C-alpha cells in the first residue's frame, strides 16, 4: 500500500482543518440554547440528535490527512461516552480548544513534548481542585436537577429518574424503552420478578386475567430441558403426599411432560405451574443460583452428580406465593437466609468489575435488582419515531449523568466548575518556559465550555467569561434565562464524574496531538 | 464512508428545498378539485392516484441533502397513514407550512429550541380545543357523509358504506376488495362461517357448484391432525347409531380416513362431511374452542385428559344445518344457551387490546363478529387496472375515515376546523418573545389546509380565508360548488381523529426539523 | 432510487408525446386500406402485423415521462384485446382522441375533474344507444360477414367460421394452428373425442390404417396402472362368454400384460383392445367420470372403495361403436342418454364460469363439447410462416369477432355507430360547465375512429365524416369500393361488444390520463 508523507507545519494544518471539522459540528449541541444535528442513515430516515458522540461518531472526510485529525478528536468524545454518558460535547470542545492554542505554540517553534508536560500537569492539578469544589448529591431534589440539566431542560425526566432512584434503591436498575401513546411512563417491579410466561393455558387458578396464583409452594429447578412423560415422580409424589402447590423452572416442558401435569392439575389431583427458564445458557443457568438460594432450593443439575429421578423435598425451594401471567411469573417475598442472598450478592461485587463494559452491567445489575432491590423502567413517549430517537436519547443521557452524580457527587454547571478551577491554579508553574506555555494553554481553554454556551444563544462570550471570572465560587450565567445567579441555587449541576471525564480525556489525546511533526497515510 | 458537512442557514435552504419537493408533489391531490398524481413503476404499467401518503413515499432527491430534508417529512405523511388511514395530504400541508414559518424565524436568529417549545404547545392547545369540538357520529347520513367525503364527493362510496355499518354495526368487520363488473356491490354473511373447502369433492349434495347440506351436524375438534389411524370409529358408531351427518373439524384429512370415510357416505349407512379447521396453528387452536362452544361440542386436545380414540356421542356438538363448497365452510345455527356464549363473546374482549395492531385484529374482530355479529364485504367495481388501484384506494381511504369519524367523532370540514382553533388560542403566550412566534408559527400554519384546498381551485386562498375568519362556527367554504355555507349542513365533514392526528405529528417533525443547524451525509 | 419530478403543462405535454407514439404506431392498421407495422424480435426474424394490440405491447419509449403515457394508454389496447381480441385498434384511436382535446381543455384552466365525470356520464349515455342500434346476428350470411370483416375482407375466413359455427354447435371450440398446404381447411369432429393410441399396435382390425372398429363396446376407468397385477382379468371371463370388443382406458398398460392382451385376441376367442387415457389427472379424471356416465358405465378409483379385480359387468359402458388409432380413439353414440350426460353438463355449468379465465376455459368447455356437441378446428393456413403468424392472428380476431358478435349483437360498421349515437348525445348536458365540455370532447372523439378509416386511405376525413353525418340510419362510407351505402346491407357489420368495450375502455384509461397534474419516476 504506496503511501504519502507530510511534514511540519503543512501536515499540522491539514490535521486541524480536520479537528475543527469534527468539533464546529458537535459544539451546535452545547448547552441548553444548543442546537441539533441531521445524520444521514442509509438505512430509514434521518437521525436527528443532539448527543455529541452520536455525531462525533458519523464524521469522516475525504482529505486522508484531514480524516486522521478528525479520527483523533473522535475518539476524546467517544471515550467519554463509553466513561460517563455525558460531556461528550463538553470533552470534545475541550479537546478542540487545547489544540489549537496548542498548534498556533508550535508555530512559535516552542517545544510541543514540553508543552505535553505542561498540560498533563495543569490537569492534574485542576482534577484535584475539582475533588474540593465537588459536594456531595444525595436528596431526590438534586437528583431531579442533574436528570433535568442533562435532559436539556425537561423536568419531567429529571423528576423520573429522582423517583426511580428514590423507589428501587440506589442498587435499582432503570431502563428506557420506546413508548406507547405520548406521555413518559414509570413502572415500578418490587421483589423478584422474570419474563416468561405459564407454558400451559390451562394452568390458571380462580384469578381471572389468566392469573395463576400459588401459595406457599414448591419451587423446582432444572439446568436441563425436562421432556419425557412424568419424569420426576418422587418429587412430585412426595409433594401430593404433603399437601402442597408446586412451581417448577427448567430449561423447558415437552408436550408430554406438561400434558401429564395438566391431566393431574385439571382433575384436581395436585396444583401444580411450570414456567420455562430466564435465558438462553449461561443466561439461564446463572439466574437459577440466583433464584435457587433466595428460596433457598437446591439446582438439579445434569452436569453435578445428581439427577431428577433421585431428588428431596430438600432440594426443592419455598416461597409465601408465587404469580404468573401469560408473560410473566413473579416469586412474592421467597424464603431463604438473608446470609445466602447476600453471599450471592458479594459474589457479583466480583462480577461488577468485568472487561465487558457497557450491556455487562446492564444485564449484570439486574440480577442482583431483582433478588434484593426493585426495578424501575422508563417508557419514553413519542408521536413519531424520531421524535422517539430524540427523547430516549435525552433520557439516556439524563440516567447515566444522573448515576453519576450521585457516586461522584456534583459541581456548578454551565462549565463554571472548570472556569473556576483555572482561577484557582493561575499561580502554577512548571520546570521550564515552553512547559508554562502548556500550562496557560490548558486554563484558557478551560473557559472555552462556558464561552462556547453563550455563543450558542448568540451573545457576546467575552463579555459573559469577563463578569464570570470577576467574580467566585458558584456565581455564573444561565444561558436558558438568560441572567446570572446561583447556579446550585437554579439548579444547574454538572456531575463531578461527567466535568472530571471530559477535561482530562480532552488532555490526553490533545497532548499528544500536538506532538504531530509528520504524517503517514495511504495513497487517494 | 467520506461524509459532506454543511452549516447554519446553507444548510436549512438545501433542507428546505428537498422538503418543498416532497410536499408540491403532495399538495396537488388536496381537496375536490384537487388533481392526479402518476408514479411509475417498472414491473408493470404506472399508477395514477390522488393519495397522498402514496406519492410521499415516493419521492427521492438526486442531492443528498434535498434528499435527507424530504426523507424527514415523508415520515409525516406515514404516520399519518399508520394512525387514522386518512388526512396524509392535509398532514403534509401542515409540516411544509411549519417548517417554512419556522425556518424564517430562524434565518431571523430566533432561538429554535424555543420555537419547537412554543410550537407544540400551542399545538398542545389545539389538541384540547378539538377534543372539545368534536360531536358524535351516529345516523347513517352522516356516516355516508363523512365516507363520501374522504372518497371524494362518491355518494355511492358514502352510501354503500353507511349500509355496511348499518348492517352489521360498529362492531362489523368490513373488507375492501378488487370486483368484476362495472357496479359497486356490498355482500354480507350471516352467522358463523369460516373459509376452508371439503378435502373431498364426492361430499356434494343435491346442489351443484359442489354445495354439501347436512341437517342436525356434529361438531369434532382435534388439537391434531387426524389422517394416520382414523380410530375415532367408536364416536362414529355412536353417530352412525344416531344416523345424523356430522362435520369434522381437525388440522387436516388425509385420503385414508377420507377413502374409507367416502365409500362410507357412497355405501349409505350415514352421510358424513369433513373440512379442515380453519387457522394457523396457535391461531386455529384459539379459534376452535371458540368453534366448539358456538354448537355446544367438546373440543379433543391431546393436551388434555382425552384422546382421539376417547370421545362419547355427547362430545359433538348440534347445529342446524351446514353448507360446504369448494371455498367456505358454515354453520347457520349452532346449538347452545344465550349465557355461555356471550360469555365467551366478552372473554374475547379482553385478547381484543394488544400491542399486535394490525392483523391481529381484523380476524379476531372477524372471530368475535362470526361468534355474535356478521361481516360485511365490499366489492370495488372498476374497469381497468389504473383505474382499479386509485378507486380501490378512495374506497379504503373512506373506510378508515367512517371507521375514525364514529370512534372520535366528527368536526367541521374544509380544514375550516384548524383555522377555528386558532382563532380560539389567539390569546395563547408563551414564556419568551420566541416561543411566542413558535405560536404564531403554528396559528399561521393552521390557514395553510384550506387556503391550499382554494388554491386548487385556481381562487384567491387569501380572500376565502379572510372572508372564513370573518365568520365563526361551522361556518366555512365549499369547493365543489365554489361558494359560501354551512359545512356541516352541506355534509362536509372532518372526522375529529384524522385532524387531530394531521396536526399533531406535521407538529412533531418540523417542530424538530426546524431545529437543525448542521447535516451530515455521504459523498457523491 | 432518486426520482424526477414533474409538474403541470410541463409533464401532461411529455406524457402526451409519448400517448402520440403508441397511437401513430397502431392507427396505421386500422380498416381496409390499413397498411402494415413491422416488430423486430431479437431471436429469429421479424413479424409483420395488422393486430393494433400487438404493436401496441411492443412500444417502450427512452423519454421516462413519455414511456410513462405510453404504458398507461398501452392498456386500453390491451384491455380491448383481453376482452374481445378485435376492437384493439378501434379503442386506441378513441384513447388518443379523448386525451388530446382533453389535455386541450384543461391548458384552457378547466377543472379536469369535472371533465371526467362529464365523459365519464357521455360514456355511459352512449353504451345505451348502442344497445338500443343493437340488431341480432343470427343467420350464417350475417355470422359469415362480420367474421369476414375483422379479418380484413377475407371472405373464405367468414364463410370457413361460418360453416365451423354452424355445424359443431354453440358448445363447439375453434382453435387457430398452422397451415400445411396454402388452403385454409375446416375439420369438424362430432361426439365423443380424446387424443391417445394404443399401445400395442397389434390391435387393428379390418379397417386399415391401423384402425380399429369394435361393436358395442364397454368403458373401464382406472386411477392406477395395470403393470404389477394384470391378474384383473375374471371381469373380461364374464366378457368373453358375452362378447369380443371391450376398450380399456387406464393411467397405463405395461407390457406384460400388453403381450398377454395380444395374444388372446390374436387367437380369436375375444377380439380386444386397450388404449391409454388421453390426459393428465386432475383434468383426465375429470373427463373419466364424463365418459363413464356417458356410456352408462361407473368409474372405478383406487382412491375410493373399489379395485384391480372387483368389476361389475354394469360398471363397463356401451357405446354405438368405438374407433382407435394411433392417435386417436373415438366414440359415436353413447348409451347413458341425456339424463346421465345433462345432469353431467349442468353440474359442469359451474365450472363453465370461474376466476382462472383463459387456459382454463380453453380445455373446459372442450369437455363440455365432447359431452354433447362437438369440437372444430380450422386449420389456417399461408406459403411463408411470416404470412402464417398475420394470417392466424387475422382468423383468430375474425374469430373472436364473431364469438362476440353472436352473443351482444352487432350494429353498423365504418365506425358510423359512434358517430351515430354521438349525433342521438347532442342534446346531453352535466351538472357545470366543464362537465359539458368533457360530454362535447367525448362526441368529438366518437367520430375519430371514422375519419381515421378514411385517412388510411389517402382522402379528406372531413368530407366523408361530414357527408356521412348528413345520413339516418345505417348510412356510411365504404372504405374497399370507395363508395357510400347501407353498411348492413353491403355486409360491414361490427360485433356490438367490441364497439363497446373499445369505447369504454378507451375512455376508463382516458378519463382518468387528463387529471394529472403530477409525474415521478427515476432518474436517467
Ligand atoms: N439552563 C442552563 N444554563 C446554563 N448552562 C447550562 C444550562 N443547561 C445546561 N447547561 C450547561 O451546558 C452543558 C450541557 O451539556 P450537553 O450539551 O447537554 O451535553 P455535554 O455535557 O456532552 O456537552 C453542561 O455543562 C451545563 O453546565
Ligand atoms: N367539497 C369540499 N369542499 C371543501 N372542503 C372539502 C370538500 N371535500 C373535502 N374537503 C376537506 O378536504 C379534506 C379532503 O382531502 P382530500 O383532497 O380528499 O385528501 P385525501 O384524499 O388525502 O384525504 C377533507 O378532510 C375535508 O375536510
Ligand atoms: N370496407 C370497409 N368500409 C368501411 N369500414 C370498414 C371496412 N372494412 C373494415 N372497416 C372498419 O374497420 C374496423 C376494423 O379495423 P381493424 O383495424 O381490422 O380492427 P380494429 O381497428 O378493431 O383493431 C371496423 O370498425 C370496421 O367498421
Ligand atoms: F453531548 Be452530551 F449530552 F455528553
Ligand atoms: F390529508 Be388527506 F385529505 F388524506
Ligand atoms: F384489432 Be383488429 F384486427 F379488429
Ligand atoms: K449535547
Ligand atoms: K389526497
Ligand atoms: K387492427
Ligand atoms: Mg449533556
Ligand atoms: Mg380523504
Ligand atoms: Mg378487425
Amino acid at each position: 500500500a504506496a503511501k504519502d508523507v507530510k511534514f511540519g507545519n503543512d501536515a499540522r494544518v491539514k490535521m486541524l482543518r480536520g479537528v475543527n471539522v469534527l468539533a464546529d459540528a458537535v459544539k451546535v449541541t452545547l448547552g441548553p440554547k444548543g442546537r441539533n444535528v441531521v445524520l444521514d442513515k442509509s438505512f430509514g430516515a434521518p437521525t436527528i440528535t443532539k448527543d455529541g458522540v452520536s455525531v462525533a461518531r458519523e464524521i469522516e472526510l475525504e482529505d486522508k490527512f484531514e480524516n486522521m485529525g478528525a479520527q483523533m478528536v473522535k475518539e476524546v468524545a467517544s471515550k467519554a461516552n463509553d466513561a460517563a454518558g455525558d460531556g461528550t460535547t463538553t470533552a470534545t470542545v475541550l479537546a478542540q480548544a487545547i489544540i489549537t492554542e496548542g498548534l498556533k505554540a508550535v508555530a512559535a517553534g516552542m517545544n510541543p513534548m514540553d508543552l505535553k508536560r505542561g498540560i498533563d500537569k495543569a490537569v492534574t492539578a485542576a482534577v484535584e481542585e475539582l475533588k474540593a469544589l465537588s459536594v456531595p448529591c444525595s436528596d431526590s431534589k438534586a437528583i431531579a436537577q442533574v436528570g433535568t440539566i442533562s435532559a436539556n431542560s425537561d423536568e419531567t425526566v429529571g423528576k423520573l429518574i429522582a423517583e426511580a432512584m428514590d423507589k428501587v434503591g440506589k442498587e435499582g436498575v432503570i431502563t428506557v424503552e420506546d413508548g406507547t401513546g405520548l406521555q413518559d411512563e414509570l413502572d415500578v417491579v418490587e421483589g423478584m420478578q422474570f419474563d416468561r410466561g405459564y407454558l400451559s393455558p390451562y394452568f390458571i387458578n380462580k384469578p381471572e386475567t389468566g392469573a395463576v396464583e400459588l401459595e406457599s409452594p414448591f419451587i423446582l429447578l432444572a439446568d436441563k430441558k425436562i421432556s419425557n412423560i412424568r419424569e420426576m415422580l418422587p418429587v412430585l409424589e412426595a409433594v401430593a403426599k404433603a399437601g402442597k402447590p408446586l412451581l417448577i423452572i427448567a430449561e423447558d416442558v415437552e408436550g408430554e411432560a406438561l400434558a401429564t401435569l395438566v391431566v393431574n392439575t385439571m382433575r384436581g389431583i395436585v396444583k401444580v405451574a411450570a414456567v420455562k427458564a430466564p435465558g438462553f445458557g449461561d443466561r439461564r443457568k446463572a439466574m437459577l443460583q440466583d433464584i435457587a438460594t433466595l428460596t433457598g432450593g437446591t439446582v438439579i443439575s445434569e452436569e453435578i452428580g445428581m439427577e431428577l429421578e433421585k431428588a428431596t423435598l430438600e432440594d426443592l425451594g419455598q416461597a409465601k406465593r408465587v404469580v404468573i401471567n401469560k408473560d410473566t411469573t413473579t416469586i412474592i417475598d421467597g424464603v431463604g437466609e438473608e446470609a445466602a442472598i447476600q453471599g450471592r450478592v458479594a459474589q457479583i461485587r466480583q462480577q461488577i468489575e468485568e472487561a465487558t463494559s457497557d450491556y455487562d452491567r446492564e444485564k449484570l445489575q439486574e440480577r442482583v435488582a431483582k433478588l434484593a432491590g426493585g426495578v424501575a423502567v422508563i417508557k419514553v413517549g413519542a408521536a413519531t419515531e424520531v421524535e422517539m430517537k430524540e427523547k430516549k436519547a435525552r433520557v439516556e443521557d439524563a440516567l447515566h449523568a444522573t448515576r453519576a452524580a450521585v457516586e461522584e457527587g456534583v459541581v456548578a454547571g454551565g462549565g463554571v466548575a472548570l472556569i473556576r478551577v483555572a482561577s484557582k491554579l493561575a499561580d502554577l508553574r512548571g520546570q521550564n518556559e515552553d512547559q508554562n506555555v502548556g500550562i496557560k494553554v490548558a486554563l484558557r481553554a478551560m473557559e472555552a465550555p462556558l464561552r462556547q454556551i453563550v455563543l450558542n444563544c448568540g451573545e457576546e462570550p467575552s463579555v459573559v467569561a469577563n463578569t464570570v471570572k470577576g467574580g467566585d465560587g458558584n456565581y455564573g450565567y444561565n444561558a436558558a434565562t438568560e441572567e446570572y445567579g446561583n447556579m446550585i441555587d437554579m439548579g444547574i449541576l454538572d456531575p463531578t464524574k461527567v466535568t472530571r471525564s471530559a477535561l482530562q480525556y480532552a488532555a490526553s489525546v490533545a497532548g499528544l496531538m500536538i506532538t504531530t511533526e509528520c504524517m503517514v497515510t495511504d495513497l487517494p
